[PDB]
């Protein structure tokens, strides 16, 4: 081009470039302050300024990494604030950017951001909108410093639009804050699986991302050749290989070119790719990766033709096995997009375990003569979880569901911490309220993503503080085996019971004037508490120890004497459940 920031300024406009800066510097500069970003990124857009005047001015040849090298060695008090990294000063391109990498912080020390009072934010919103946006993209991306940052920007635009739509209201707080609240969550959610689609692709290679990558695919551009979504299984492992690397150019790059493959060969694969092929260079690859399955063929034979009936089929798989496996994938997977990818992955490695124990005997075609039966039973334990987890969350209500998923698990493994089965089973209940609304042919897709980061965040915990092997067990598998693993965990015969703890079962009337978000998680505390103490108890018992109780906080925060009542119906409750249980 001549001038790489000329180049990128005039692509991805003033704004824009203005932003991803202060992204990209909060992410290695994660101590320095706000007011100190600021100062460097006017500095970067005054220079931007002038190559796109004279694309031969002063350093407008450099490249992007050297450029931001050199600003990022500019900093007067790095050694002083980081030390170790401004060593990475002294080496030179490309030994200098890889430095960098290594010396970027995943998680710092960093206080928990807290949320003001939707008035301040809203005055301070009103006030100035921009120091408002930018200082906290700021205190997200030092926080967040492998999240790809077109991405962060993409979740500033909506907070935006929250803030504009909301602090305009009449009840402000009203608006805003479930809006705010829906946004840390979809926030947590693209973070976790971001971590989750690296690790992954550490642990289990290459070959098991492109098999994941490869049914996901199909999935979605059911009507694109074989050939074609063997390709961008290729590029897209390159890009996520990159991108997990930490180097956002490269990484951003690699991301650009595939879109931009993608929407050429547009007619080739999806034709749900339209408007996404027509949106603006920052947002195409986002578009393109939430883009919704394009119909199937509906002309389409029967796997069993090419797979089953062996008209020589150990003779395709031997000359490739991994092509013809992968081709097994593409097949399966593009007329079931009603499949999680992975019971896609268990089908296709149950395939392959066959057709090494058959083609290695006598006739084959009678020995993996019957595999589609091999499946049958794989596809109906995750069908039969859901519809039967599905219906009793419609029975009982998000909150109560919630407390049955308790009494579950503390009793699956009651060595677990308490406010640790608390979160995991209220994460759980979430993504039965986020998916048993849509039909049956999108629920286990959909369970499948949001229970790959609620298993993920629960192995991580466990992984600092063990408690179970049997979690460990799961924890430790196969991410095509975790979730059966933890299917397959049954009541703890081996446990004993807690001591009895008069406090752990004392309430006060000051549970009368808590938020509805707090009040059930202090009943949900005492609920596991109590399980861990009876683990015996029947559902019926604890029905009415539970009844019991829901009773006795009204008796209570219905009263005028509240904390008399609270203290004398309270000896009672205790009293009576202890008898009715044992
Ligand atoms: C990711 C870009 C954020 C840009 C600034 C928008 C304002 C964010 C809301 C401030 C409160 C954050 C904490 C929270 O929601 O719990
Ligand atoms: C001043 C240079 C900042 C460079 C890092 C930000 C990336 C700029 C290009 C944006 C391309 C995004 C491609 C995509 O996600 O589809
Ligand atoms: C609340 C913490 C529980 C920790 C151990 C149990 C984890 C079970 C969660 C995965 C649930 C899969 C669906 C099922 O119940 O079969
Ligand atoms: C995390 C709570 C989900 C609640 C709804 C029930 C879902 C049952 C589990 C289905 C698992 C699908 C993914 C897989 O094949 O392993
Ligand atoms: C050994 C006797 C312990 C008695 C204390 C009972 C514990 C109360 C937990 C029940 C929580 C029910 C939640 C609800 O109604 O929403
Ligand atoms: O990031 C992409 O370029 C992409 C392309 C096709 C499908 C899913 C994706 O994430």
């Amino acid at each position: 081009h001549k001038s790489e920031v000329a180049h990128r300024f005039k692509d991805l406009g003033e704004e824009n470039f203005k932003a991803l800066v202060l992204i990209a510097f909060a992410q290695y500069l994660q101590q320095c302050p706000f007011e100190d970003h600021v100062k460097l990124v006017n500095e970067v857009t005054e220079f931007a300024k002038t190559c796109v005047a004279d694309e031969s001015a002063e350093n407008c040849d450099k490249s992007l990494h050297t450029l931001f090298g050199d600003k990022l060695c500019t900093v007067a008090t790095l050694r002083e604030t980081y030390g170790e990294m401004a060593d990475c000063c002294a080496k030179q391109e490309p030994e200098r950017n890889e430095c960098f990498l290594q010396h970027k912080d995943d998680n710092p020390n960093l206080p928990r951001l807290v949320r003001p009072e939707v008035d301040v934010m809203c005055t301070a919103f009103h006030d100035n909108e921009e120091t408002f946006l930018k200082k906290y993209l700021y205190e997200i991306a030092r926080r967040h410093p492998y999240f790809y940052a077109p991405e962060l920007l993409f979740f500033a635009k909506r907070y935006k639009a929250a803030f504009t739509e909301c602090c305009q209201a009449a009840d402000k707080a009203a608006c805003l804050l479930p809006k705010l609240d829906e946004l840390r969550d979809e926030g947590k959610a693209s973070s976790a699986k971001q971590r989750l689609k690296c690790a992954s692709l550490q642990k289990f290679g290459e070959r098991a991302f492109k098999a994941w990558a490869v049914a996901r695919l199909s999935q979605r551009f059911p009507k694109a050749e074989f050939a074609e979504v063997s390709k961008l299984v290729t590029d897209l492992t390159k890009v996520h290989t990159e991108c997990c690397h930490g180097d956002l150019l490269e990484c951003a790059d690699d991301r650009a070119d595939l879109a931009k493959y993608i929407c050429e060969n547009q007619d080739s694969i999806s034709s749900k790719l339209k408007e996404c092929c027509e949106k603006p260079l920052l947002e195409k690859s986002h578009c393109i990766a939430e883009v919704e399955n394009d119909e199937m063929p509906a002309d389409l034979p029967s796997l069993a033709a090419d797979f089953v009936e062996s008209k020589d089929v150990c003779k395709n798989y031997a000359e490739a096995k991994d092509v013809f496996l992968g081709m097994f994938l593409y097949e399966y997977a593009r007329r079931h997009p009603d499949y999680s990818v992975v019971l896609l992955l268990r089908l296709a490695k149950t395939y392959e375990t066959t057709l090494e124990k058959c083609c290695a005997a006598a006739d084959p075609h009678e020995c993996y003569a019957k595999v589609f039966d091999e499946f049958k039973p794989l596809v109906e334990e995750p069908q039969n979880l859901i519809k039967q987890n599905c219906e009793l969350f419609e029975q009982l209500g998000e909150y109560k569901f919630q407390n049955a998923l308790l009494v579950r698990y503390t009793k699956k493994v009651p060595q677990v911490s308490t406010p640790t089965l608390v979160e995991v089973s209220r994460n759980l209940g979430k993504v039965g309220s986020k998916c048993c609304k849509h039909p049956e042919a999108k629920r286990m897709p959909c369970a499948e993503d949001y229970l790959s980061v609620v298993l993920n965040q629960l192995c991580v915990l466990h992984e600092k503080t063990p408690v179970s092997d049997r979690v460990t067990k799961c924890c430790t598998e196969s991410l095509v085996n975790r979730r059966p693993c933890f299917s397959a965990l049954e009541v703890d015969e081996t446990y004993v019971p807690k001591e009895f703890n008069a406090e752990t079962f004392t309430f006060h009337a000051d549970i009368c004037t808590l938020s509805e978000k707090e009040r059930q998680i202090k009943k949900q505390t005492a609920l596991v508490e109590l399980v861990k103490h009876k683990p015996k108890a029947t559902k019926e018992q604890l029905k009415a120890v539970m009844d019991d109780f829901a009773a006795f906080v009204e008796k209570c925060c219905k009263a005028d004497d509240k904390e008399t009542c609270f203290a004398e119906e309270g000896k009672k409750l205790v009293a009576a459940s202890q008898a009715a249980l044992g």
